[PDB]
């Protein structure tokens, strides 16, 4: 599934993303945005062989299992595939241990890059939230 903008907006509130450890709705909307562009189905391969999954782009290095990563861990306790689905929910649960893990949204280098200090509101103006 690809997400409209205010449509993932929407979708993440719903599963209690909005201000998340701290991190106001814009944040993950951007985040989104620029690591799988709002498609659910995304998936990118990682030079050390593993494989990022899913709208927030999870890395099967340490929170799913796809197994084909050797020494990984599964620490969403999720098949990766799960992580493509059209339903948000399991990348949503899975996001909320990875923000909690102690570098908040710098685990997604693409946010720090792309979305952190920049003006994040911009991606949920004029979204009915
Ligand atoms: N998301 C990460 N911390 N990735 C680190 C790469 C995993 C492992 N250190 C390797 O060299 O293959
Ligand atoms: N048992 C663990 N490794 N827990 C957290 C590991 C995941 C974290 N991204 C790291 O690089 O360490
Ligand atoms: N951890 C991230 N958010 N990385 C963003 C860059 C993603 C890019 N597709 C890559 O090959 O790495
Ligand atoms: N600098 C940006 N590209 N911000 C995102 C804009 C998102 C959307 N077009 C809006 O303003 O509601
Ligand atoms: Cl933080
Ligand atoms: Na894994």
């Amino acid at each position: 599934k690809v997400f409209g903008r205010c449509e993932l907006a929407a979708a993440m509130k719903r599963h209690g993303l909005d201000n998340y450890r701290g991190y106001s709705l814009g944040n993950w909307v951007c985040a989104a945005k620029f690591e799988s562009n709002f498609n659910t189905q995304a998936t990118n391969r990682n030079t050390d062989g593993s494989t990022d999954y899913g709208i927030l782009q999870i890395n099967s290095r340490w929170w799913c299992n796809d197994g084909r990563t050797p020494g990984s861990r599964n620490l969403c306790n999720i098949p990766c595939s799960a992580l493509l689905s059209s339903d948000i929910t399991a990348s949503v649960n899975c996001a909320k241990k990875i923000v909690s893990d102690g570098n908040g949204m710098n685990a997604w280098v693409a946010w720090r890059n792309r979305c952190k200090g920049t003006d994040v509101q911009a991606w949920i103006r004029g979204c009915r939230l």
